[PDB]
DNA sequence: GAAGCTTC
DNA sequence: GAAGCTTC
């Protein structure tokens, strides 16, 4: 997830 | 070494 | 079913 906690996704 | 899926 | 990286 995030950055943070890629995207989602990528 | 963990805690965190929504682009197709 | 990849699969893109970070904040702790």
């Amino acid at each position: 997830t995030x950055p943070g906690v890629t995207x989602p996704g990528v």
